[PDB]
Formats: C-alpha cells, sequence, structure tokens
C-alpha cells in the first residue's frame, strides 16, 4: 500500500528544483561522511540552530548535545559507521520545505568477551526534515529520524559470532533487535518507539513527513 | 577488454548536460528508494507509458504488471531490498537518450525451516534505458535490465545458514546462483537468460546499450 | 577531534558551486563504475595526464601503468569490486581545486584451497585530489589515495571461511589487515604506509588535503 497521500517534486522539474534536490541530497550524505570522520564543523553545518536528531541509543537530542555525547562515545571506543545506499528528495517549492530520504546501513563494530569482534548491520532509511532560508536560499536540516528495516549480526573473522537470547532480543521492534540489544550491552538506554517497515509509527512517520511538506509544524516527539 | 565502442557524455560538460545526467541518476535511484518503501505513485513516475522491466523472478514484465505482482509478492511476505552502490550516466544529447548505470546490491531476506533467516546479497548493475520528452524535457525510463556480478548467502544471526546442493545451484548463471536458487524455493520461475560479468549476453547488453544511445530501437527481448 | 583546520565550500552555495561539486562527485564514482566494468576509456577520462593513484596491492602507480597492471590482474582472475557508500566534495573556488570524499567498501572475491570462496570487505574512504582546467572548466583527478577504516572476512556460502594466523595479520595496519593478508596470498607486495582511522598518516592525509585546497603542491609520496 502506497504510504504517500500526494506527490511532490521528486524527479525532473526545473533547473532550480533539480539544484534544490541536489543541495538537500548533500545535507543527507553529510551525516555518514562527516560524523564517521569526526568532521564536526562540517557535521554541525548541516543543521538549523534549533535542530533535533533521534537515534536508537540517544533518543531525541538537540544537535549540539548529540555532538557532545557522540564525541564521548567515540572517546570510549564506540565505532559506528554508515554506508549510504540511495538518496532522493521530496521538494515542496512554495513551502521552502523538503524531505531527504536516505537509505543506509548503520554498521557498528562491537566486541564480546581473544575477544569476538562483530558488526551489527541495520538497513534503515534516514529522513531529513529540511527547510530553506528565504534570505540565504540555504537548505538546513531541522530534524533527522529513521525508519529501521532489518538487521543482522556480521562475523568479522568469518567463524565467530556473539549469541543473543530470545528474551534479550524480544523487547526491541523487529528491524533493529540486534542493534538495540548490542548497544544496550554497552550501557545505553534504547529508544523502543522508533518506526520500522510496518505499523503505527510507520504511518505516523509518513503523516509527519507530509505535514512538514505542507508547511506545518510537525510532532516527532512521541513520548509526550 | 573495454566493452564500449565509443565515448558519450559522462563527466563534466555543460550545465545542461550535468543537469540531464543528474535527472537520469535520480530516476535510477527511484527503484531502490520507491520500490523498497512501496511508494507506488513515485515508482510509476520513473517510467514511460510503454516501459518494460526484467528481473530474475519475473522475467520481462510491462511496468504496471510488474507493480501488480510486486504488491502480491510483498503481501505474501516477499522481502527484497536494494542498496545503491554507485550511479553514473551515459548521455547522448542529440538523440535525447541516456543510459543510467546503477551499481547495487539486491538484498533479499528469506527463511528456511525456529526457522533459519538468511539474506542473499547479489552485487549487480541496473541499466536504465532512458529517453527525454522533447515537449516536456522530462526524462523517463523505457527499459530496466541488470548485469548480475556475484552473490553470497548471508547468515542473519551469524551462526546458521541454509544449504544448497551443487545440483540446485548448477542451472543458474554464475553471478546469481544463490539468488536464483533461493527465489525458486519460493515458487518463482527464474529467468536464466540474464547477463553476468562475461560472455555472450554481456556483449549483447553493451550492444543494445550503444544502439539505444545511437537512437535506435533496441532488442532486449532475448527469448524470441 | 575535528581533523579539518578550516571550512570549504561543501553544501549549498551558488549554482556554479553546486555544479562543480556535482562534477567532482561524478569523477569519484567513476572508479567503482568504470574500473569494475573494465570501461577503460571512461576510467582514463577521470584523470589528469600526470595522475598517480595508490592502492594496497600496487602502491603508487602512474594511472596508465595502473591500468596496465589492473588489466593483467583481471586476466589472472583477480576480482575486486567497489560499493560506493556516500560521496561529498570540499571545493576551493578561487584555487580551482577540490577534494572528493567517497566512502566505499572494497569487496574482493578470493578462493582458498571444492575450494572455499570468500570476500574481504574493507570500508574505506577514497580521497580524490581534483583540479579544474581554467581553459575548459573541466575537473580531473590528479591523485587518488584512501583511508582504510575496517575490514572483515565474508563467507560466500554462509558456512565456510578461510583462516588467518595472528602473525599473518600482524604486519598490516588495523583497518586493512584481512585485505592485505589475502592480497599478499596472491603474490602482491602490500603497501604498509596507508592511512587508517587514527595516527600519524591520518593527520598527514588531512594536512595534504588542506594543502591541495590551498593551492599548493602536495606530498603524497610517503616512502621518500
Ligand atoms: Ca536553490
Ligand atoms: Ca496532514
Ligand atoms: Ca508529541
Ligand atoms: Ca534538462
Ligand atoms: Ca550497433
Ligand atoms: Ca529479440
Ligand atoms: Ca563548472
Ligand atoms: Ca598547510
Ligand atoms: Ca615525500
Ligand atoms: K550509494
Amino acid at each position: 500500500l502506497d504510504p504517500h497521500s500526494k506527490c511532490y517534486s521528486h524527479i525532473n522539474g526545473s533547473a532550480e528544483e533539480l539544484l534544490d534536490r541536489l543541495a538537500v541530497s548533500e545535507l543527507c550524505k553529510g551525516w555518514p561522511v562527516y560524523r564517521d570522520a569526526s568532521e564536526w564543523k562540517n557535521y554541525r553545518s548541516l543543521f538549523t540552530e534549533d535542530a533535533t536528531v533521534w537515534t536508537t541509543w540517544s533518543g531525541p537530542r538537540p544537535v549540539d548535545e548529540f555532538i557532545t555525547i557522540s564525541k564521548a562515545g567515540k572517546e570510549q571506543g564506540v565505532f559506528i559507521m554508515h554506508r549510504e545506499c540511495g538518496t532522493l528528495v521530496e521538494l515542496s517549492p512554495q513551502q521552502g520545505r523538503a524531505i531527504g530520504k536516505m537509505k543506509a546501513t548503520i554498521t557498528q563494530r562491537f566486541s564480546f568477551p581473544d575477544a569476538i569482534e562483530f558488526d551489527v548491520d541495520c538497513d534503515c532509511r534516514f529522513i531529513f526534515f529540511c527547510e530553506k532560508d528565504t534570505a540565504s536560499g540555504a537548505w538546513k536540516a531541522k530534524y533527522v529520524k529513521l525508519f529501521y528495516e532489518k538487521d543482522k549480526v556480521v562475523s568479522v573473522d568469518g567463524h565467530q559470532a556473539p549469541k543473543f537470547t530470545k528474551d534479550e532480543l524480544a523487547k526491541y521492534p523487529q528491524g533493529y533487535r540486534y542493534l538495540g540489544a548490542a548497544q544496550a550491552r554497552l550501557g545505553y538506554d534504547i529508544d523502543l518507539q522508533l518506526p520500522t517497515s510496518s505499523g503505527q509509527l510507520w504511518d505516523r512517520m509518513y503523516g509527519e513527513m507530509e505535514n512538514w511538506l505542507g508547511g506545518n509544524k510537525v510532532d516527532l516527539f512521541w513520548e509526550h
């Protein structure tokens, strides 16, 4: 069933619209390129001053707070990388609004006690809620939240892998059960209210996407 | 050995040519972004009215028929996703023709009888045969067919994986033997006449690509 | 810690700057798209006449020499593919200089003596040192060198994988130990002086990147 109620500018169009979608596509790719490399000036430049991001392991965070705890995680040996897997844009020219749709694999490297190294690879879709500064013409992201689609445990040596009990996996939504369970082993409190490939929060996510493209305020804060 | 007989517009060039290649690149990415999310209005918008697509499990299908059977598959629990892996364009400005070259991984999630979950990941290259509406200037894809390069079985828990006999794999071309064999277990009749990294259909595929860029009709229907 | 001393044009900007970053992004993607398909005219067109590239298995090579030994490798059954994973650009408009940052997975298919097939998948970042021809306006890459971030052994059938001793892996920098060790088994002499996610050559790589963007000659030749 098609989750979109309407169509937006997404292919072809005018040169101005093509270059707006190009600009928004670059913002999206800035998360994998800049966060993975700790290029924090570049990473901060993607966002509005009042931006909020959501992850499994942080929940909602204002961007500057997110950067602080990301640095802390990296200092403690946390090793999250991203593989971008296909990026397109929904553009609403008269609202100065856009949604960046960036398919990705979150690929996080863990150890389990020579210790067993493993990745958890989660195929997901980052949704960038972007707006255009009428003065500057510049695009910036105000919100980033993800759909989580499927995940897997990846042996690093091809022989050894960790073990997760059924009960350990059961509290997480299907789509990020291994990623949540592994991050929980590091001590993080995991957000269980993130959208997957089906269900209530999937519908909600598309509703907020269309609200944004219609020019409204959105409500991505789903615990209150 | 270089499979191209000639060079086309593929880097640099005029702003018009850069924006034409950008527009075609977006069409390509629409298959992973829109099909994986069941965004059917968006997916249909990529194609001409008379478009045909080829897959391992469907063979050649008119696009609207392809969408119908894709919906049916998804309703029956079929779970194909795509990871886009590098997209460039060959442009023929005076013919209003272009070829979109999109590297990808088809990543299909299966079960084998707690049941063993596994992916088959097939590295492939989608070829989008695109044309420009002289009135509108809009680019649309008339044909999509793939090169299949290599594949593998991916354990989801890192311990358990299915088993395929040599005979089960033997009828498929090298490049999609695991993908074909696994899809056949679902009941699909698999097209065995799809191009891989070498051989007769590889040459044929490049021949039809250059025919398209030269302005000709192409012959991608390889059973008659 | 942020490895960049300064900011460059990387998002938004003028249409001219957006189209310059687009053009450079295409050059980057030409390595995965054209080298994997042996499209040698296309691949050669990415580079300046005096270009040099660095890989694990070749060390530094002038591009035309690199193409010769790549053809030889492919004739001997070498099977390297690339998955592009996110590409952005740092642009210095007044210097006519740019750095292409292309995240990728090198995915090389090997056999070990029915023989065990396996991939080594190395997440890496290609750095393309690009310059703009003032006459033509065309962008070309003068240098390509990579950061190597992490790697893994990938079973092809989901059951069998090769074994590497600790001593076999120990001489390689963390980030490409499996890739280096496997390529060494083919007979290649492996460059051990390539940058990873931390340390002296990581800092050096960012230093040379900023030198390039400042208009200087760079020194990427790290053995003399
Ligand atoms: Ca604009
Ligand atoms: Ca609404
Ligand atoms: Ca709320
Ligand atoms: Ca155009
Ligand atoms: Ca011909
Ligand atoms: Ca025919
Ligand atoms: Ca230009
Ligand atoms: Ca300097
Ligand atoms: Ca030197
Ligand atoms: K990609």
